[PDB]
């Protein structure tokens, strides 16, 4: 009874980066120490646990600034903000390490076993 | 150098649509007849030439109601809104020429089109 769009989803996503690249209804800025990360909700909550956890709650639901750990690794942070927008994950040896524990933090589960299978493919 | 993950997209829209069904971050509310549908802007931008066009504009951006045309099929809209969250079109003898009408109107390019090859294999 149903059509499926098969490329819907990815055309959504693409589109929702667009928007993020012209600041067009971003609500919030991610502070990562010196950098500063605008993004949509919705999309950190559909991507991340921690985010998820955060926004759904209430209290802190209308953040306008959320402010990580000075110790988060800014250009891991950077790599799965990317990640979140794209479904395209830059994983290599100078920044797995950093990625996986950005992830960890994250609350990126899939992202996270997904560092585990790149490890163990790699030397 | 990139990974592709390639149920990230439509997992972003399914996690989208239940921000959806909770009133989670939903910013408009569309009035069509005596129906009243929440959404995401975002999303309604990132599937509608009519929504993006809106929107994007600096004087429209913060309108949290948008009335359509109380012409406008209620159910068609219902069916198209579904659509931009699930990537799921529920077309039918019934609906068809509803659907397609409400999707040129909502400037749905690629549904008008999947609208024409279905009218053009069905008798
Ligand atoms: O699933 C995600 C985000 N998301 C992506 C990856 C990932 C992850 O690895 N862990 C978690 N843990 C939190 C799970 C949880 C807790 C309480 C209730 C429901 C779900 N969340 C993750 N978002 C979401 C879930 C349900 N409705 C709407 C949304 Cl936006
Ligand atoms: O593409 C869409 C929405 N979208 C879905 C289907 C569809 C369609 O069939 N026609 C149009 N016509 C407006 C095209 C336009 C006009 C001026 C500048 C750029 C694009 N739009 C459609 N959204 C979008 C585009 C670019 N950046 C961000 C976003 Cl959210």
């Amino acid at each position: 009874s149903q059509i499926q769009f098969t490329r819907h989803a990815s055309d959504v996503l693409l589109n929702l980066n667009r928007l993020r690249s012209r600041d067009i209804l971003t609500d919030v800025v991610i502070v990562v120490s010196r950098e500063q990360f605008r993004a949509h909700k919705t999309v950190l909550m559909a991507c991340s646990g921690l985010f998820y956890s955060i926004f759904t709650d209430q209290l802190k639901r209308n953040l306008s600034v959320i402010n990580l750990d000075p110790e988060i690794n800014p250009e891991g942070f950077n790599i799965l903000l990317d990640f979140m927008y794209t479904s395209r994950l830059n994983l290599r040896e100078g920044n797995i390490m950093a990625v996986m524990a950005t992830a960890m933090y994250l609350q990126m589960e899939h992202v996270v076993d997904t560092c585990r299978k790149f490890i163990k493919a790699s030397e």
